[PDB]
């Protein structure tokens, strides 16, 4: 029993993105969906929170909202030309922020809140008010570039919070581990030339951005050696993800000695996700959380923040999220994941598993960790 | 330009299955979905048909319905105790046909129609009225056992049609190739001891039934050598599926010399499916159709029937289906798959590809085809 | 058994309108809907067609599509400034055609088709190819003004067809009876000064446009006496609507002696509609169709066209539509409306009924028909 | 600024009812809905709560849950044969509690909670812990009979709470005013022979139960004069409902002198509801709440509890609910109902209004209040 913060706000569930057929834009040869048409849907996030409430976990956590991120907070990462364009589109009823970047009315102010929840989570943990913290930040941040929206992300949530903590709370070295199944291209870009932040991304080889693996992208100038990409094979499951973490990430954290670990916590590597091809189950996410909590215990006095990114499986993500929040709080509810055993049976056999283990061995050797 | 039959009936879209959160049954810790709750949804199938209509393809096909399969047709595969129980549940408003087998009111008569469309497709092609044919059979059939519903399947559609054509149309040897991403366990069971039907299943290793691969299950007694399972690795994409077909399936058809090829045609290996982890795109399905049409040209005077099975990606399956129907008819519409290039970029790199190629080489050697 | 045309096209179901919470625009204090968000939804229209197919009625009808209405057809009603603006918005991905007028990508070409179905229905009946005809025209037309979209209507479907038949088929006098529950303000405006068309609207007093009754709006100049508005009381049911028709509309048709009767056929006076407060059931719509078919038998050699307008009750409109198509074709299927008896029991008691009868008496006296 | 209790629990939103097309059961000629299929949907209730949160009202209220109603609580109203049957169906995965009474897995325990929220609301107000209180009780109660489920109601929520307060808190006379648009037949039956409770129902003449008005049903034996039914005319709006309240209900409360007023608070008389034909807007519900709060100020030291019943308009009910909670708390947020002015314009003209006023005059004279 740690004191665990859960930062959320009902207004984050109000952001919308127009009419899509799953995640395809309607029009041309894409027929409008007969029902639901939300690209980045609030339902997964709300269902996680709803399950935390009925399981009895929520009253045992420290619940918080936050003030939105200020214009000054945003300007540590983003230029005003981008910000002004995003706000213009938001203020005028929603629309497109260049192609494939759909937002809705009031999305600007809801993105600032999202980023503000991450800012406050980082601060509460840094000041010792909380041992650790989870931010239910929607819309997500990890694909966002300084001057370009991408992958449903409009502001760089984690970098905004980190930059703000560097300027106002004397934060030093920080490691950002991104286990959303997609590549954290926005985080990578922002800290590419910087040695005061270690950015690690585990992701499906080639998934999004499409065709990017990135094992050879290590950082530039002072930043060289401070960016790690682990492109796992599509189809990998629990054994592979946990081995990448044991074999690459924990050793890399040990070498870098951070003052704070931040997880970019997506659940879209879960076995039922339509936006990737990985095979994780809720125990996978429980075990990964355990491993990074333990690292944090060893390295930075238990200081761990998690910020929600992706996950599109509407009925399965809540179990994965509850599992994380259970591991992070050290409280186990009575909930039993009704798919766990089914997904355990689907996991890749030893041939694939050994092959992926070998690929991860080669990566750790390439990064000087073996 | 072949004369291509498309067998469908509006009533097949009326079958329902109760309230699910995606495919999880509601209750316990599964919250009811805020919108749509259909496990096996008509929308994918209807959207395929809708796209065939607006693209201008439908008027170029021979459209047909059928009479439902008779009780006598069904009794060539299923015992009366199963049939009577299914009909009882259907007649009484729907319910459960043992656990994980949900059906709705009138589902019995709609399953008989579904099976009847497959019966008529097979017959029209066998009697030379059509060169080839597609049946939009819902509910699906390939998981159904003689006395047990499974995987959303209630009657064994393809075996019913095949048994009926053996009894009434002098049908001899027939090959059934199942490229739904899941294992065709129902077909396998029914023809396991039989040498007059070759059952081939390509499927994701371990997906459904969960934990089953099956490479060593080859047939029993007279049936030995007449069942082929190809458990591809989760994550495999276009290169792998087409290589399994070139390297195992076409050679196996050449050895067996059928009078008719039947595809159990699922689209749930498409890259956006929540019910498996494969990475096929619409050109994948186009190329696989081409390869089996060409085989049929070489072996049985072009006689090819395809029967719809699975596929859960609501916005993507229609493009995969249109692609098949375009390849089967030899008519190319103006439709361009808006995801094709994106999914091509996501395909596994050469390391994985060569590894899966090697695994398929070993399988073909084990089955005496190399 | 008449020869009855049913004009429809799958592409009309592809028009979309963005994200609404029922019919409220999302944003501000309107939370995005957790599921379906279609203001003017294709589902009601598709469900009607689906029910006509499974009941066995569809094969007994003459099914037709049409060529879209040409630019020249549209310019008999609409100026180019409006048309160009509508097309611009459509061509650029959808948007707003002034406030409360939402459309989607490609809506222009789908509106032209909709209007084209009405054009062709009118022509087939006028040339004696069909005895009568129904057009499943979506999007609807009756609220559209020459230069302004309103009430989900973008082109004036019926006026376009009528103007075209006047220019190319020597059409003379025509009566347009609008029993959509809302006021046919677009039709009224277009023919207000004209004595060659009688426009009658039955509508809920004050519903839409909001606050408009219109009993005193009779026509202007040559058009005076050629426009009839019957503002029925909210809450009125079967007895009232059928009495308005017996007492006002049929006598008005007798006085005017048309060559063609066109019904603007909405079903949003049905007892389950969220967009008005009337209490009609499927037998109501059956009886109203009978009365106008009989009038047409007496006045213009049975020449009757019906064009779909409104109706938002997703589960109930199909029964109302099937009823109309049954009455118009003279074919009764086996379908029994499962709500009919329930809605019959809800109908207003004699106090209200006599009061509304008296109000209609006064209207007919004001219009010189009693 | 009163101290206002809001009693709610996330688990009440988890109750489900199977697959319906709006509120029609699927099967036969009712096609399954392509999206959402919830007869009694949690979305209206959740959206009200969500709007209370984003408007800033929620933190100003006293938020509470409750213990479920005990078996002993339930047995003051319901016999064990009914209870055991309801629980059996709930425990076995859901089903039907006789015809048209659909429930889902775990619905029993969720109905007990619902009733428990009402019990606790009544108690907090009676013991002076709160000035007034609202219970977001789902599933609803007012149609439920002792031994029969009806109108989506499974336990008699308000009678259970009232009977419990009579047995444990020395509660005397209580008035129950039911302004859900449907008849409160369950409440009426339970207190029909009793003079210690005044049951008043305003409802749409004939709506549900279908064909029931009830002006002549006044009570039986000791209960005679203690039951008042006001069957308003379908179509009535703000003026009519508020006049029925001024002219019948407040005078009837003055005569009876209660210790507690309980509102059975449905919102299904709102102008956009598909389950009735009334024309109320959010200011209607605000004004009705004001009038009964003021009565309570005059008669029972401000003691007022409201228990949620019906309301099916998903986008409009939240505004009606927020309005009530604003009037009950005495706190006005910044929210402005985006439909208010539109619905004000739709209201029936003076002819209808005077006619309904006269009908209400006659009712008050029949009940000895004029
Ligand atoms: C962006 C994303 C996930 C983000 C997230 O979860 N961030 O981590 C996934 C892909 C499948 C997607 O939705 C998409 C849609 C349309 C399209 N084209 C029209 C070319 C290309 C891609
Ligand atoms: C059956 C199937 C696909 C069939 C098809 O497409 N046939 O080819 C897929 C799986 C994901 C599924 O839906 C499921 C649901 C619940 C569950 N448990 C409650 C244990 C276990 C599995
Ligand atoms: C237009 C229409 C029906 C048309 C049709 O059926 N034509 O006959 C109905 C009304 C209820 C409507 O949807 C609406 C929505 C929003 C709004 N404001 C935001 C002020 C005002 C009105
Ligand atoms: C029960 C109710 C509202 C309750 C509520 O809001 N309580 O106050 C409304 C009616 C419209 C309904 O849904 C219905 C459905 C089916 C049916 N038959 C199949 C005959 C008859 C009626
Ligand atoms: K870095
Ligand atoms: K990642
Ligand atoms: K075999
Ligand atoms: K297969
Ligand atoms: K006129
Ligand atoms: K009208
Ligand atoms: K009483
Ligand atoms: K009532
Ligand atoms: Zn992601
Ligand atoms: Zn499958
Ligand atoms: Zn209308
Ligand atoms: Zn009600």
């Amino acid at each position: 029993k740690r004191k665990t913060g859960f930062f959320f706000d009902e207004r984050c569930f109000w952001h919308s993105t127009g009419l899509h057929a799953v995640t395809l834009p309607v029009g041309g040869w894409v027929q409008p969906p007969a029902g639901g048409g939300h690209a980045e849907s609030p339902e997964t996030k709300r269902r996680m929170k709803n399950l935390m409430d009925v399981s009895g976990l929520t009253p045992q956590l420290a619940l918080r909202s936050a003030a939105p991120a200020s214009l000054e907070d945003l300007r540590r990462i983003h230029p005003d030309s981008y910000l002004e364009r995003f706000k213009a589109i938001s203020d005028n009823g929603g629309g497109m922020l260049g192609k494939e970047a759909p937002l809705g009315p009031g999305s600007y102010e809801i993105a600032c809140l999202s980023a503000g929840l991450a800012c406050a989570a980082v601060e509460a943990v840094l000041k010792g008010e909380l041992d650790n913290a989870y931010s239910l930040s929607r819309p997500p941040g990890h694909h966002c570039l300084p001057d370009q929206s991408m992958g449903f992300c409009f502001l760089a949530n984690i970098p905004i919070a980190v930059e703000r903590a560097k300027a106002q709370l004397g934060l030093g070295k920080v490691a950002i581990i991104d286990w959303d199944v997609h590549h954290g291209n926005g985080t990578q870009h922002i800290y590419l030339q910087r040695d005061d932040v270690l950015t690690i991304s585990l992701h499906q080889d080639g998934c999004f951005p499409p065709g990017y693996a990135g094992e050879d992208d290590r950082g530039v100038g002072a930043g060289e050696g401070y960016n790690i990409n682990i492109p796992l094979l599509a189809g990998a499951g629990d054994d592979s993800w946990r081995y990448a973490l044991e074999t690459i990430v924990i050793p890399a954290l040990a070498r870098f000695e951070p003052e704070l670990i931040i997880i970019a916590c997506g659940y879209d590597a879960n076995a039922m996700d339509p936006l990737a091809r990985m095979q994780l189950h809720s125990d996978s996410f429980r075990a990964m959380t355990e491993q990074v909590q333990q690292a944090a215990d060893r390295l930075c006095g238990g200081k761990l923040v998690m910020v929600h990114e992706g996950g599109y499986a509407e009925s399965y993500v809540p179990f994965c999220g509850l599992a994380v929040m259970e591991a992070l709080s050290g409280i186990r509810t009575e909930v039993q994941d009704p798919l766990l055993e089914f997904i355990q049976q689907q996991q890749p056999r030893a041939t694939f598993a050994q092959f992926q283990r070998q690929a991860i061995d080669r990566l750790a050797q390439q990064f000087g960790l073996q």
